[PDB]
């Protein structure tokens, strides 16, 4: 019973959670930005967003992006949750461990209404928060 | 101990929600940008976003912004939470009547290092549950 546009945006959230670059680059054309506002970071385009998700990804046990509350004005979609993740620390400053975190965020996605592609997704991540939880580690 | 950008972040929605236009003037300069990023509306300087602000709730009887969680990057300031307001509802659709709503939103601050100013305020706000809750007003 969700509107269109937040079935669109659950499908793409699906994808990018599974990790699932196939039907993930369905949504992408060349002019797609992968915005992080709090990290100031800027990936554009599909072949630059798949490969930034992969080289984050790769090896990863869990992702999942635990959803409280979303809601839609036309293609724009606001949801507001928690991402947890699960996987070794490398990456994290934790070579030897396999680390967990639960971070607070708020992703939009603007898709494009005729062709159903992602305009610009912004995430807004509470990186003070992992970098709590990574310490612990 | 919440940091400086959280503490500005909190005078600011205490001004605002209060109807402080003197304390919330302070906050604003020429440039200052109020944008609801739902409502496609945008309000430069602090001449049009005090007028805006106070045409818009004049005659509100209660307002606030109940903050489940907030966050910051340095002067980015990320505000999770439910804006609830009671008063005239003629800008809402229902003339002569006070109406009654609790709709969840996100707002972003950020702020100038130097000066402690607003920069820019977005809103994101769920007006689907609004109109679900005027259906019974």
């Amino acid at each position: 019973d969700r509107p269109i546009e937040q079935q669109l945006a659950l499908g793409y959230i699906k994808a990018l959670t599974e990790h699932d670059y196939q039907t993930l680059s369905k949504y992408y054309n060349r002019d797609s930005v992968f915005y992080d506002k709090t990290a100031d970071t800027k990936y554009i385009g599909t072949r630059s967003i798949i490969a930034f998700l992969q080289r984050s990804h790769e090896g990863v046990l869990e992702f999942d992006f635990n959803i409280e509350h979303m809601f839609n004005t036309g293609p724009l979609v606001v949801m507001i949750g928690n991402y947890h993740l699960r996987g070794p620390g490398e990456q994290f400053g934790k070579p030897g461990k396999i680390i967990d975190i639960a971070i607070p965020g708020v992703t939009t996605l603007k898709f494009d209404p005729n062709t159903q592609r992602l305009t610009e997704q912004v995430d807004l991540m509470d990186y003070q928060t992992m970098s709590d939880q990574l310490q612990s580690q």
